[PDB]
């Protein structure tokens, strides 16, 4: 009694997803990429986004790769960085190939800090940086001496009383729960992460203060965590990345368990396809309110991994929970609410313990499928920081953007093929 | 001819009194004693909310406080003997409001207390509200164990001194309709859900607590306290509104309602036209809502506490439709608490613009409940509270929605068509 094959794939997208939604990532510490990642060596940098080569990058992640490159000691400054990038010296590799995920340039060096989140439920881990915290800074191409000199700060100080702090709390903290309170608190944690944030430190405070660190150390230190609302941003990144990988590699998935792109090209990974196998094509353009004196000419193209948080099931698929970014980010909260309602038609189920009170408490839709996308011919909607095409500058907008399309063809393509 | 006619002199005066609401700033600037900086206080004074109510006449829940209150102050040595203290001629009962301060539920406000100072940077005025005791059993619902009066105890003892001390490091104040406004942009109404305020206030105040002499083993404790109960903002936002209302009241002809209270027993409002503390009363009212398991509607109090003030200044039920993760706490439906909102403005002079409900296209909070417009339309007043047991110290069990009763507007009509010369 053989079960017919858009029944197996079936079969495969509740087991893919029931493993995404049952996984609870926990937070439990903080340390050198270099000390703590897999495959890494003193002279691999990670970036956001599919493979690509130095030569091929965009303006901003160059940038970051050279800011990099100085703070690694790599290179005597950007002048000599790009030559030594340029020189086959340097080994780039994006996050996703080493179970990390970068924001916007994503660029991460051997010793800059990461979180180290582990699923609870099923075992694996996932390594995210930590937030820079102003608009100028390395995660968005610029790299001035003050880019690198708080760079160095943190590795210095920051990084160390986070190690610290983590080790006085031998529970760790559970990320699903707090993501779950921070989308009941208007955010979609990926370009609003104002309550995630604060849910945070509240929850990192008293460890902090159980460290060696001195008052003054102490002080300028939850001065920078209160500098802008971002701090979380990585950690959400890093919790969907734990869930998403416990749902990669299901023999006949047809689940996307990753969407990134470079600043040049996207790419997504999908569950039965497994590894590291990467299907790629234009990163689009994302439109949206400009800053201060800005144009969409200045834009470049859409780059990050943050992306990572509507795979989960967050970010723009969850814009109904966070009216409040309606004016940051375009549009009006009408279809503001009505996104998350649409990408119930393209994903597998809802995630009941993530809801969304608007919505009456409808958990968070969870598991593109790459044959529904195709079906209703509605792809994913995502929402982003607007990065200047230039390297330095800063963030100068956000907005609205979708992957390419012929992402999902080749991937349908390739499954189809699949099984026989 | 315009021979400054009347209805304009109403149109006009509630202009002034609401601008004066709208553009209020309060500014969190510092912490202590009630005794150390509340006007006209004696150390035989106590505070509690709603208006004006002898003792004797006071509730359950209520006179458990004003007795808790006695033993902690040290003006008698237990329970049976302070309800002697309390009945004997030797204490002087006013209301928060008459000291330009409000207490949350039973509002009990004694001297040795620590309470907020905050002081509206436009208009110089000055109100008080105590601190959040972080528990379900706690005073301000009537509960006096020995193990209330310690919490108390410890809350002057160190966590008050803490505070006040890390406010000196902090010489520009805390803002609170900055901080307020965020939170409505955060799912919170600012009455019933404070949670995002509540997270916000105690962000802002570590930095300064650090700065401070007491040991990390005592910021350890503190922090404790601090998260057990999302309520710790819930007085602030209170103490905030009753700073910008009473920088509205007093203000001729106005026909704007400056303060809406209760004691448990009676409904109390003041309006800007009638000026100082004249109050218009009427029975306070049932609180219908959904329970908490175990518990039912008969066991619930009448209407109590100054937290009402919420939805004088526009927040709290008039918010309601920023906050739709209360519909399950506080009952109703999502639409119907959209729809509250919309609502309420017939009943309030303008949107406040800085401070702002997104899901409804960012419109301001709907500010000033006129007098007039309650009386003509019929509608009155939404405001969401949470239901307390009649009893003394059982506390919290369940939310719902309630309103001030009919009469006391009429009446407020009445008076001022008898002062408007």
């Amino acid at each position: 009694n053989a079960p017919t094959l858009y029944e197996k794939i079936q079969q495969a997208n509740e087991e893919a997803v029931t493993r995404i939604i049952q996984s609870k990532p926990i937070l439990v510490g903080f340390d050198k990429a270099i000390n703590v990642m897999p495959d890494m060596t003193e002279t691999t940098i990670l970036h956001a986004g599919p493979p690509i080569t130095y030569e091929n990058m965009c303006g901003p992640m160059k940038g970051a790769v050279q800011g990099a490159l100085v703070f690694e000691g790599l290179a005597k400054d950007l002048a000599d960085a790009d030559r030594v990038a340029r020189s086959g010296a340097i080994t780039f590799s994006p996050c996703h190939e080493h179970d990390a995920v970068g924001s916007m340039a994503g660029v991460t060096s051997p010793n800059m800090y990461v979180h180290i989140i582990k699923n609870e439920t099923y075992g694996n881990t996932a390594f995210t940086n930590l937030s820079e915290q102003l608009a100028k800074v390395l995660r968005f191409g610029a790299n001035d001496q003050s880019v690198v000199d708080r760079l160095i700060w943190m590795r210095d100080v920051l990084g160390p009383l986070l190690h610290d702090a983590m080790t006085f709390c031998p529970e760790g903290i559970d990320l699903r729960l707090m993501l779950s309170q921070a989308l009941h608190m208007g955010d979609e944690c990926h370009n609003r992460n104002v309550a995630g944030s604060t849910l945070l430190v509240q929850a990192l405070t008293p460890y902090m203060v159980q460290t060696d660190f001195s008052r003054e150390q102490l002080k300028e230190v939850f001065e920078f965590l209160g500098s802008s609302d971002y701090f979380s941003g990585p950690t959400w990144m890093g919790a969907a990345k734990c869930a998403l990988d416990a749902g990669h590699n299901v023999e006949n998935s047809t689940i996307v368990t990753t969407m990134c792109r470079n600043g040049v090209e996207f790419g997504i990974r999908v569950s039965g396809i497994g590894g590291n196998h990467w299907f790629t094509g234009p990163a689009q353009r994302v439109i949206g309110p400009m800053f201060a004196g800005y144009t969409q000419e200045d834009a470049g193209l859409d780059m990050g991994d943050s992306a990572i948080t509507e795979t989960y099931g967050v970010g723009g698929f969850a814009m109904a929970a966070a009216p409040a970014i309606v004016p940051l980010v375009g549009g009006t909260v009408a279809e503001a609410l009505n996104y998350s309602k649409e990408m119930l038609e393209i994903t597998t189920k809802e995630n009941p313990n993530v809801t969304i009170p608007v919505l009456d408490f409808m958990g968070i839709p969870t598991g593109i499928d790459v044959l529904k996308v195709l079906e209703t011919g509605m792809l994913p909607v995502i929402n982003t920081a607007i990065a200047h095409k230039e390297p330095g500058i800063g963030m100068i907008g956000a907005g609205l953007t979708n992957p390419p399309a012929n992402v999902f063809n080749e991937a349908l393509k390739a499954l189809v093929a699949t099984i026989n």
